[PDB]
């Protein structure tokens, strides 16, 4: 179980721990899954999408029955294998993001470039640059939200978390059944009920009994 995010990031000002990363509550290491829309023409290809999310095109071909040069549709959900790692307290997977143009914001890499995988407030807080001083050509380390199962989450037969990114019309229910997961099961990974409000385009992570289906709209 891990904090749910609960659209705490959406405020730079705002405080609130689960900002700052998934908490460190078990293994040091472990593999994990990522999920990222596809965007044409800069992040639409496993080459340029392991980039941004610093994967391996070989990877994220494999995770998603693809090839490693094959285009994706633009707005097609994939999946990015990544390993999880605990960093200060945090899991976090490490990515670097050169800028590239003036007038990028932590809030607009988070929330926009990262589609919410990482927030403003991990941003701010491992990298050294001024909100107002922020230039193309400017690297960030990125913290990109993941996190490994808990020894009871082990214990119940999850192998795998994977950071999903929510869409419109989805919920608990919804996600639970593309995993073949127990709704319960996501409730629980995330520190939610059944009225939880669950927002959209925020990151709730589902635990995985076995590898994510290669094609999520299936
Ligand atoms: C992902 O990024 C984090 C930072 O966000 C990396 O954490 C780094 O952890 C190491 C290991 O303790 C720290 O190294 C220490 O640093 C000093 C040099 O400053 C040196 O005396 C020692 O080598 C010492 O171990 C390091 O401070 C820390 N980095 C930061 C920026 O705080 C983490 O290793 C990264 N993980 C992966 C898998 O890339
Ligand atoms: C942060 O990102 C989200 C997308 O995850 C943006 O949400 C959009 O909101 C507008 C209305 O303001 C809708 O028309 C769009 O459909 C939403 N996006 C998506 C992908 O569905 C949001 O605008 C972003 N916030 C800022 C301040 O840039
Ligand atoms: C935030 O969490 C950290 C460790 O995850 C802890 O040291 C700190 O006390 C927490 N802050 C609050 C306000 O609960
Ligand atoms: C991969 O794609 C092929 C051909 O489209 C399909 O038959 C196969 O079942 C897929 N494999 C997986 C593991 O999804």
């Amino acid at each position: 179980q891990q904090e749910y995010l609960n659209n705490n990031q959406l405020d730079c000002d705002n405080t609130h721990n689960s900002t700052y990363g998934n908490v460190c509550n078990s293994v040091t290491s472990c593999q994990s899954y990522l999920t990222f829309k596809s965007s044409s023409p800069e992040y639409n290809t496993p080459s340029s999408i392991s980039y941004l999310l610093n994967s391996t095109p070989s990877l994220v071909a494999k995770s998603n029955n693809i090839t490693d040069v094959t285009p994706i549709i633009t707005d097609t959900m994939v999946t990015v294998p990544v390993t999880c790692s605990c960093s200060g307290g945090r899991y976090q997977h490490n990515a670097t993001y050169n800028l590239k143009k003036t007038g990028e914001t932590y809030f607009s890499i988070a929330n926009n470039t990262y589609q919410s995988l990482t927030t403003c407030q991990a941003l701010m807080a491992q990298n050294p640059y001024d909100a107002k001083n922020l230039f193309a050509g400017d690297d960030l380390h990125v913290p990109l939200r993941c996190a490994c199962p808990t020894k009871k989450q082990s214990d119940a037969g999850f192998k795998y978390l994977l950071t999903y990114l929510v869409s419109q019309g989805e919920s608990p229910d919804s996600i639970a059944e593309i995993f073949g997961v127990d709704t319960q099961s996501v409730l629980d990974a995330n520190e939610l009920d059944s009225k939880s409000v669950v927002f959209y385009f925020t990151p709730l992570l589902v635990p995985l009994k076995t590898e994510p289906p290669a094609r999520l709209q299936i």
